C-alpha cells in the first residue's frame, strides 16, 4: 500500500514545515498514519531518508540538468547552477541536506554528459570535474548561508552577489579550462 | 565568577570531541565545572554561543584577514581564502556554524582595498561574500562527507572509474585550488566589466 514516492512526497513536506533537525521516524510516520516499522522498511536511518529528499529536490525541482540543443556551455553552467540553486532553496535546509551526498547512478550519467559537453569544449577531463564540483560547492555555500540567515532573524545582496561569483567562477573558467 | 573567554575556550574543545548537535549547556558547565547560570550570564541561547565560537574560530586560526604590503590583491584574496578554510576545517561544523553570521573593522578594510583595485564598491563586496560562500560550501560537504562514513569504485562507465582513480592521486587541495583559482581570475575581468553581471 506505502508506497517510496508516498513517504519522500510527505517527508517534503514535514521537512518544510518542522526542519531537517527535527524531522524524526515518529513525526513521519505520524504524518503517514502508518506505524513506524512501515516507514523503517523504506528507511533504515536518518541520513537514508535525507539522501532521498535530496535526490527527490532535484528530480523535482532541478530542470536544467542536460545541456541543451545549440547551447553555450558558459550559458549551460549559469542556467545548471541556477536550476540547482533553486532546487535547493525550494526546501528547508535544502543545502545542508544535500552537503556530503554523492551522485546517483542517474546522478553520475547527467555527471558524464556534463563533463564529455566541456570537454567537446576545450575542458581537460580533470578540469571539467573540478569546474562541475566547484560550482555545486559555490552554490551549496551560498544557499546554507541564505537558509542559515533566514532560519535566524538584505536577499536582494545575495541574488546580486551570487549571480557576481557565478559569472567570475564561469569567466575564470574560459582561462583556465587547459593548461 | 568564570570570563566569556574561558568558556568559549572549553566550548570549542567540547566541539572538536561531541560536535555542534551534541554541544549542549550541561556538558559546559560539567566540563568548567560550574553551574549552569554560570554559562547563561554569557550566552542567553546556543545561537549566541555559536555566533562566539564561529568568531573565535576565525580569531584562532584565520591568520590572513587583511592584505600584506604590496601583496596582489589575486595573492591577498588566495592566501585570504586558504586561510578561512583552514579556520573552518580545524573544528567540527566549523562551516554549518559560520553559516548565516552576518558583520565588521576588517570587512570594511577588505572593501576598501578591493576599491583601490579596480572593483566598484558593490562588486567588491559580492567578491569578498562571493569567495566565503565558496569556503563555507566546500569545507560543509568535506566535513558532512567525513562525518557521514570511493567514487570512483561507485561510478558505472569505464571513463568516470578511470578519471576518478586518476583524481585521487591528485588530492581534495586540487579541486578546491582550481575552483578558487577560477572565481579569482573571474573577478578580474568582471571587476571593471561594462555588463550586468548579477541578475539572470
Ligand atoms: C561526477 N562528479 C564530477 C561529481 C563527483 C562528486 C560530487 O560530489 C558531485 C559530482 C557532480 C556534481 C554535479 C552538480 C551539477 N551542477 C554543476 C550543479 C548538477 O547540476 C547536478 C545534477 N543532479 O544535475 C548535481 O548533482 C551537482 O550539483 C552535484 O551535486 C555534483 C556533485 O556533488
Ligand atoms: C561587508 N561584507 C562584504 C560582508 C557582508 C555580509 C557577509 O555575510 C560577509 C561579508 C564579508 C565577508 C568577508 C569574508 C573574508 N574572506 C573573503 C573569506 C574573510 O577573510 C573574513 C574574515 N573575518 O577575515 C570573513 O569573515 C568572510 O569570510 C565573511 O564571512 C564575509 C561575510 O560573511
Ligand atoms: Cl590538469
Ligand atoms: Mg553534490
Ligand atoms: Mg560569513
Amino acid at each position: 500500500k506505502l508506497d517510496k514516492g508516498t513517504v519522500i512526497a510527505a517527508a517534503l513536506e514535514l521537512l518544510n514545515e518542522v526542519g531537517m533537525d527535527s524531522l524524526t521516524t515518529r513525526k513521519l510516520a505520524e504524518r503517514l498514519k502508518v506505524q513506524q516499522p512501515a516507514l523503517y522498511w523504506h528507511f533504515q536511518n536518518k541520513r537514508a531518508l535525507l539522501d532521498a529528499l535530496a535526490e527527490a529536490m532535484l528530480a523535482e525541482r532541478h530542470t536544467r540538468s542536460l545541456p541543451e540543443e545549440n547551447e553555450d556551455w558558459r550559458v549551460f553552467l549559469k542556467e545548471n547552477a541556477l536550476s540547482f540553486r533553486t532546487a535547493l532553496l525550494s526546501y528547508r535546509d535544502g543545502a545542508r541536506i544535500h552537503a556530503g551526498t554523492r551522485p546517483t547512478e542517474p546522478n553520475f550519467g547527467t555527471a558524464e554528459t556534463a563533463i564529455r559537453f566541456l570537454c567537446a569544449e576545450g575542458f581537460c577531463p580533470k578540469r571539467a570535474v573540478w569546474a562541475l564540483r566547484a560550482v555545486s560547492h559555490y552554490v551549496v555555500g551560498s544557499v546554507l548561508e541564505q537558509q542559515a540567515s533566514d532560519a535566524d532573524e538584505e536577499t536582494d545582496g545575495m541574488d546580486a552577489a551570487f549571480n557576481f561569483g557565478l559569472d567570475s567562477l564561469i569567466a575564470g573558467f574560459e582561462r583556465l579550462r587547459s593548461s
